[PDB]
């Protein structure tokens, strides 16, 4: 689609905004990089960007790239902007603020793409794994091993299952903005925006301050270039400040969850369950850690808790009324005992 | 360029394979990294690709660029070709479907040119290696220290010393294999080669065979897309299966064999070969582990094993006959027993 | 991008160099790296080419980028040149041999522009602080928590706060250099050079000549390719060698010197202390490892040392007569009670 909630898109405008780490400085870049979320777990990764690519701020195609560039758009192609974990990433589909990449896993993010007099790009931290929500932890992207159940994430950007607030922005600068009342710099609004204002001299800035500027300070990076956006509603970074003194609602929600199905997985390989005379002899040999734990069924208790990420044979004495096996977030097994050596006579020889 | 072994070389089509890293933790491409070996003691690896990179059909340049778009070949430059490992190699040469490349190690190799209707990029886990031939352990060589003995491939092409089977090639999915007949699902070639045809219907489906030919059963689901080679031989691989009866030979060299070379190789910071009375005491001030190892050249064997990456002051206990002392894949010292104590005086004064 | 110091410029051509490390198989780089100056504790790297980027031989502009193909330049722009550590880097400014480069923290450096079929690009390995003298360590200067001294390379190239030993272009490898006169080995200079020189057949077995040219052995591989350039005073590179003879040594600046400013620097977020009763309970948990010691202060020394990362209350026993806390090599801050642990109003000692 290109067209699945005009919720966040008509209703969002890209800014720029400070990013956290850049290294050129620290460059102020619109991929100003806020909520990695690695949180489903079958090599999909969510990601927000700053600026509000998707739909430009109107109907037409995922395929553009609209950021700021000034108090402006830069409507451009959506390749040219390079999301990246650890190898470079293809991207899924972007909407409002949120693009979903299908990535390596990464303790960090890394974006850019050349912007401004720099390379502009943009890194912050965010713990990914795609873990199975269970009794196993995993890295890398699916390639290998069974399915068995953890998040995934939607493919469909409509998703009113939870939203993010967005009500009253308030600024980010621009600089480019604030033009001078014939002495004193003057605020002025991105593409309308009840936007609040002071300078280091005097100014009032409580209440609706979109009529008040200040008329005792002349430098310009002094002053607070504001958008409230009370009729484009823009995602609400750490590295956008609010407003105080105005209130607007126009929370509005995310496109991407994780949600919980079969999603592609892993299974660490092959774990040999054989049963023997009451014992399981296991033999182990996986690769993302798996918690082997069991539940030594009956009247019984008996569990075992050990991290297996390492081969080794492993014993757990299955008792008459059995013992479970739980081989990670794979489904927990089970065994009965009375033996399984084979041959206890309790017959009658006659064959 | 050489067409001394256009056995494998001439006679070699673009083969399309599965992904399964790449857009959504899979993607259809032909790129798909089989045989990775990075078995050499250097620094080198030799590749397959799934494309057939080299020529085109002919005879000429291993700087063209064959894979598949279709069945059908799209042999253009090599400057969109992207192999990697973890980071970026340096060709050494094609040959066949099989590239030579100077690669830093890596867990993965990464390739991708976005030639196809997508990112049309591929990644795939396979194990890359060097280490020291014998004693020492390294993975990929230092920047300094000694030049010595490794295996390492070719800096040429077209060459034989170990031949894999690649013993027919067959079955791959792409529906441009299992075009229609204007009724029934027809197959295709690569540029001829001969296909032991049919369907899930009844047929011959032995034999070295073009006579085995299934329209019966009708879909490109229920029938089998091939490119049984047997003069246009590809090497074989997992998402390559061949007709379920009879081999058509085609055991073909490699091109990339293993040989010896100076590699930049194994030996950290130099020892100091000491000595006293009976002992050789051994200053040492490596960098990396190095195994060194002595041997009291007596009828004792006097085995060592220990690594050495810290500076220390070792000692082993000089038999009379002397020691010998082998300071990594680095030459064997050897000593001679008598005692010293590093130029003592014994006594003197002549009778 | 401004040349004004001609002391490095002008007196000066860019000297051809062999990469230390570019792989297995390295690529030779005129930009082969010698003296890595990112031991600076803010993340920047200045780092020495042996190529004389800045001017072409004219009188203006950093802007250009003068390596060496052949004996001769290549004067071309410096805006290909790409610096880069954890990520990208911004060029600041080159001067002389040397170039400075706003980068994301990192240990190495790894500067390049790629040409040709190869890589082209040249990194090297050097011990970097990023910590001020005393306590602490860090691997990347913390965003978090205060900011405190960091040595940080500048924004600028005019600047001669440091000198570094130069002499003058020394030898350089490459047989564009020697020609042969029809039976004598002929130097060719594209600077002018007083070449100190020798062959493999004697003559001046010393080369502590001023100009000479040995023509006993004729032939370039056996007879010494060197272009000592003494109307020119360069830096000592060890991708430069020099000739034999004469050197022409002169203290010459460093266009690049660390100096403190706004850099993501030295101290990790700020310790969180409890007091009770002469102890500190202290719950400390920062997002990089701090050297924590304290001197329990008075006559009382009482050092400390544990690395702090870990979410852990530990203890520093406050004695009467003070104690002080060293949150790394942050200045030591100071406590004493006797009393605390949220105090007793008396109606009665301690009620």
């Amino acid at each position: 689609d290109l067209d699945t909630h005009f919720t966040q898109y008509k209703l969002a405008r890209p800014y720029i905004a400070d990013c956290p780490n850049c290294g050129h400085s620290r460059c102020d870049s619109p991929i100003a990089i806020e909520e990695v979320r690695g949180d489903a777990h079958a090599g999909v990764i969510r990601i927000q960007t700053s600026a509000m690519f998707g739909l430009k701020t109107d109907g037409v195609d995922l395929a553009y790239m609209s950021f700021m560039n000034g108090k402006t758009q830069k409507s451009i192609k959506i390749d040219n902007l390079h999301v990246r974990t650890s190898a470079p990433c293809s991207l899924v589909s972007h909407h409002g603020y949120y693009i979903l990449a299908q990535c390596p896993p990464g303790d960090t993010v890394t974006v850019g793409f050349h912007d401004g007099p720099n390379r502009h790009t943009c890194t912050v931290a965010h713990k990914v794994e795609f873990r199975p929500v269970g009794r196993e932890k995993y890295r890398h992207p699916p390639e290998h091993g069974v399915e068995l159940p953890c998040n995934r994430y939607t493919h469909k950007r409509a998703d009113q299952g939870h939203y993010v607030e967005m009500h009253q922005p308030g600024l980010v600068a621009d600089h480019s903005l604030l033009s001078i009342h014939s002495a004193k710099v003057k605020i002025t609004v991105p593409s309308g925006a009840q936007v609040k204002y002071y300078c280091k001299c005097p100014d009032v800035r409580e209440g609706i301050t979109s009529s008040d500027h200040t008329t005792t300070c002349t430098d310009v990076k002094q002053c607070r270039a504001y958008l409230i956006d009370n009729k484009k509603w823009v995602y609400n970074s750490g590295r956008l400040p609010r407003g105080e003194g105005d209130t607007f609602k126009g929370k509005l929600h995310v496109p991407f969850v994780p949600v919980k199905a079969k999603c592609i997985a892993t299974l660490a390989p092959e774990p040999l369950v054989e049963h023997k005379h009451r014992t399981l002899i296991l033999h182990l040999h996986p690769d993302h850690p798996t918690l082997l734990t069991t539940r030594s069924l009956g009247s019984d208790a008996n569990p075992t808790r050990q991290w297996i990420e390492r081969p080794t044979t492993v014993n757990f004495t299955v008792t008459g009324e059995g013992l479970e096996y739980t081989w990670g977030n794979h489904p927990p097994k089970r065994v009965w005992a009375q033996e399984s050596g084979e041959g206890n006579p309790h017959g009658w020889p006659h064959e």
